[PDB]
């Protein structure tokens, strides 16, 4: 319990230092299993739990020396916090000066002063391993960079057709706890963010027991260590006050921002259940509040003397009251988000996984990220996805028509388009999250699989143009290998299917002569 204050806040804050990681909180940063409150468009009050342990001892490694000039954001030491994440100790924003005192390498609890700064005025400021920040105020930076670098998820359909930029905003149908899809989980463990902030919301019956003691069992697939060691969990149980629940995304995003400020890429994942709020013109103003939340996502040049970049990418769950999706909460979210991954019950029923509707999803980041793909992975990345999408669009038009008149009148050419689009769906869009190889698809593998498919397309259309029956192309032996390539770990073996496709078709050009 702290001091009273007048005007849009009783100074609603969060603490930021060692032991944010592996920890489980509520909407206002009190630990696992803490109590009840009430709201205020002005003020709020609390009860009895802390946030970061004062008894715990941390190894502090000094990174600056007496006489160093420093600014807000400068890194003055390093604390090895889990086996995955080094915590970087930063001068809080608004503090500038000369370091007059700094702790030696040793072991200290968080309340110990580990540095002292003399400001230009002459005021001595005392620095600890943690800092406080008002959750409702965006934590500052030098510059918000334009969308440029993709957040690589390793999921083909997302990275290729509906990319997320680092610092970008994405929505997906919720709740995350839904067992109908596993993309939500793939996103958390595979995205190339070092740190994950997860706001598991609603959580009923067992949806707080799933998130209880299986997450401690969860392995981070990139290290073999527990995912919790690079995660901060924020819980929103149905038995929590609506004021803490409302506040949770501000607490979450502030902790995210705090990890960007160190130079980390951070993924913030916000769960949502049937109307997660009733606290906080009073339809339009809530919309405006949400925009501001989402506006705190971004990749930034951080505060500090060194040039340094970090990001918060936001993935928000969308779960309308009636499963309508013409409800306010979804239309509001979709007005601000740049990416929508349309999880589709009809795709799931057919067991097309991940169940992302390739016709109703969208990303506004394709142009933003193309240059990174072209320069680092493949100069044709963008021409290739466009081509594959145009194929999927055509297939969709054809299927509509064939719904009306049936398939018997299809020309060879249209049958070919359907054959190759089916291969695109089955061999590329579909991905096996339960397979030891296909659970992750590196960028290099993604473009090579695409070249294999599009080269098959080119060759199919050329062959048909020279009178090769489609039936003969449909049973080309390479097709079966193309269908299995998602399971191959050696990318050079996948690449070699290009020549193999080429020669096989030659054996067909020659079997038909002209």
């Amino acid at each position: 319990p702290g001091e009273p204050v007048v005007g849009t806040g009783a100074s609603l804050s969060v603490e930021l230092g060692p032991r944010l990681l592996t920890s489980i909180y509520d909407g206002i940063q009190r630990p696992l299993e803490v109590i009840r409150e009430k709201t205020g468009d002005f003020i709020a009050r609390g009860v009895t739990a802390p946030a970061l342990p004062r008894d715990k001892k941390w190894h502090f490694i000094p990174k600056a020396k007496v006489g160093d000039k420093v600014v807000g954001g400068d890194i003055i030491g390093e604390v090895p916090e889990t086996s995955i994440i080094v915590h970087k100790i930063m001068v809080p924003p608004g503090i500038e000066g000369e370091i007059v005192e700094i702790a030696e390498e040793g072991d200290y609890t968080i309340e110990e002063v580990i540095a002292k700064v003399k400001t230009p005025s002459g005021e001595i400021k005392e620095l600890k391993m943690y800092q406080r920040w008002p959750v409702r105020v965006k934590r500052p930076y030098k510059e918000k960079l334009p969308p440029e670098v993709p957040l690589i998820t390793g999921q083909r359909v997302i990275d290729t057709f509906f990319p997320q930029a680092k610092g970008g905003t994405a929505a997906i149908p919720g709740p995350f706890g839904s067992g109908k899809t596993v993309t939500q989980h793939q996103l958390a463990k595979w995205s190339d963010a070092q740190v994950v902030i997860y706001i598991g919301c609603g959580e009923r019956g067992n949806e707080m027991t799933d998130v209880l003691e299986e997450f401690p069992k969860l392995k981070d697939p990139k290290t073999g260590k527990p995912l919790m060691e690079r995660t901060v969990l924020i819980a929103n149980t149905s038995n929590m006050p609506v004021a803490a629940r409302e506040a949770s995304i501000y607490t979450g995003i502030t902790i995210a921002e705090y990890f960007r400020d160190m130079g980390y890429d951070v993924a913030l994942m916000a769960d949502s259940t049937s109307r997660w709020a009733e606290a906080l013109g009073y339809p339009a103003y809530l919309a405006s509040k949400l925009a501001e939340f989402y506006e705190r996502a971004g990749r930034v040049v951080t505060l500090g003397s060194d040039y340094r970049v970090g990001s918060v990418s936001v993935i928000g769950a969308v779960s309308p009251p009636g499963g309508d999706f013409s409800e306010p909460v979804v239309q509001n979210t979709l007005r601000v988000v740049k990416v929508f991954w349309a999880l589709d019950a009809d795709l799931a029923r057919r067991r097309h996984f991940p169940a992302i509707n390739w016709l109703t999803s969208y990303s506004l980041y394709v142009d933003a990220v193309k240059d990174w793909w072209h320069k680092n992975i493949d100069p044709e990345w963008k021409a290739m996805r466009d081509k594959a999408m145009a194929l999927l669009q055509k297939e969709s038009e054809l299927q509509e028509i064939v719904r009306i008149v049936g398939p018997d009148a299809l020309p060879e050419r249209e049958r070919a388009i359907l054959l190759v689009a089916r291969m695109l769906r089955e061999d590329y869009l579909q991905q096996d999250a339960f397979d030891e190889v296909d659970t992750y698809c590196p960028p290099e593998k993604q473009v090579t699989m695409m070249r294999v498919l599009l080269n098959f397309y080119d060759k199919t259309m050329e062959a048909i143009n020279r009178g090769v029956p489609l039936e003969e192309i449909a049973k080309l032996p390479v097709r079966e290998e193309i269908g299995r390539m998602k399971f191959e770990r050696d990318v050079s073996k996948i690449r070699s299917l290009i020549d193999k496709t080429n020669e096989q078709f030659e054996e067909l050009f020659k079997k038909y002569g002209a």
